[PDB]
């Protein structure tokens, strides 16, 4: 707290804005940097979040905030702009290479430190796997899948697995309750993308009108079974089970701030005594999606910093490392 | 598995014997060494567990097994006897300095590698805290409190805490079901010790007769509220909450292999949005005490080895590091 961690956020939709608010009260982490598609804001003394949020929602970019800069390469520019020990990539992976793309800009930039994401999709994480040496070579400690699921729930499964000689299944069921879908438009467009009638390009092609139409069919409720979800490969890399034994589904209600069911992960395996059994980790209904994503993200940023500081670079997943509570 | 981890177990009561059986099927960990109070057994090709267990139960020490050696300093002797990358200290902490004592023998011995315990009591862990530099100086990576609670459940609370700006309570409630109390006589004597009518010396002073008498009062059922439990200091050192916000109680039924209630930890805190809420991690009724203690212990041994290998020595708790699934 004489030397708080200095962090940035890239992407300033609803999730990135939540991340900024989560950081405000912290003593040992300081938000110094935000970027969005058309602009960036840096302030070594701490970002003024109200000002950034107003600028963004009202004028379309944080580049329009008090000390903001407009730019069509905000990321490139922000990197060079000053001292940041790590960034949270709050960005939707759009186009579906954009995280890796942004990651390559970081690789390319000559910057070193900690990066963290909250990617959801097995295939986006694979794109990051391909870069793991390039990361390590660049001096970057990259923490992937460090949100709710993957992330928190993936780490819980990794811990839970220690009671068992062999794991038979890891089943995640998540609930999301948001007041209206626009509040997390990207997140909702990303869910729709991995819905059986659709895909990523068609999802992004859709208008807000057509989105609202789809949601009307079911009173704003999306029931997603066996989705693509990087929990699977993360638990495989950690040596716990094969990806096929990991299933992820959930319900998102876009017309209610109450969570439509309790988010949980169930871990089933066989003990050395040949008993078959299950542990369950359940999240409280009043922990929002934003809290269960961004809290772990910064706990992993702090952990990643610990690893970076002792010279460990490369790609780490939530299943590999103990996140560290941020105060 | 060309180079499996070579491990030892110290203490061969019911828990240490369970540990040996848990290790049998493993491919990447090999039990090479056991010690008990009056004797030891080493075998670089893998201990014959049936033989060791027979020797112990029937002839009173593993020193009486096929390739066993009797000795009144079995630990001292076993250390020097051959290649072991880490040990699980399955020992009851008796006298209440014995773990530290044994730890000092390891410090003193010139041996380096990984040690792990499953201590329960805040004050035994403090004794190990006092030695953390001596450990690091000796080249030892010591993992403490790496059982069920503390251990598994402590790690789960650490993970769960990431959703919250501030933690209000961590409440652990454990269940234990054993067929008869003698099967884990030390564990049961240790519980009785931290029962309100009693203490450690009186517990150890008691006869098997007087023990059975006490248990008759309640049909073999011990109801333990707000016990001394190192979960508290472990979560404090990890920066998550103050020890006073950690409470541990439970029920042990000494007359039934069925668990009398489902073991769980509840983690209550406030999110950045000022919501108060709780996560719950629950263990399956068919995961026994032995599985929930020894599985995590070796997952921490493996993790500790990872840390040791990259030159990190000293004292680590279950709350600090991600255990690694042992295959």
């Amino acid at each position: 707290s004489l030397a708080p961690l200095r962090v940035g956020i890239l992407g300033f939709g609803g999730l990135g804005q939540a991340a900024a608010r989560l950081l405000a009260p912290k003593q040992e982490m300081k938000l110094v940097a935000v970027a969005d598609r058309h602009g960036y804001l840096y302030d070594a003394d701490g970002i003024d979040v109200d000002n950034a949020v107003q600028a963004y929602t009202q004028q379309g970019s944080v580049g329009k905030a008090k000390k903001g800069q407009m730019s069509e390469q905000s990321i490139e520019d922000l990197i060079g702009e000053g001292e940041v020990d790590g960034y949270f990539l709050a960005l939707p992976n759009l186009p579906n290479t954009f995280m890796a793309d942004v990651t390559r800009q970081f690789i390319a930039s000559g910057w070193q430190g900690v990066l963290v994401d909250a990617l959801k999709r097995t295939s986006a994480v694979e794109q990051l796997i391909t870069l793991r040496e390039d990361l390590a070579q660049a001096g970057i400690t990259y923490m992937t899948g460090c949100g709710a699921t993957p992330g928190l729930l993936t780490a819980a499964a990794a811990i839970a697995s220690q009671s068992f000689q062999e794991i038979h299944q890891v089943k995640i069921t998540f609930g999301v309750g948001i007041a209206n879908w626009e509040a997390y438009r990207a997140t909702i467009r990303e869910d729709i993308a991995h819905m059986p009638g659709y895909n990523v390009d068609k999802a992004q092609a859709m208008t807000d009108a057509e989105v609202a139409a789809l949601l009307d069919q079911t009173n704003g409720i999306l029931a997603l079974e066996d989705m693509e979800h990087a929990d699977d490969i993360m638990l495989e890399l950690a040596g716990i089970c094969h990806r096929d034994q990991v299933t992820v589904g959930g319900v998102v209600d876009t017309r209610n701030p109450k969570k439509p069911l309790s988010t949980h992960v169930k871990i089933t395996g066989r003990t050395f005594e040949g008993k078959i059994s299950s542990h369950t980790f359940t999240l409280g209904d009043e922990t929002s999606m934003a809290a269960n994503v961004c809290g772990p993200a910064f706990g992993y940023l702090k952990a990643g910093y610990g690893l970076h500081r002792q010279g460990l670079k490369g790609l780490f997943t939530a299943a590999d490392v103990m996140p560290k509570f941020v105060r």
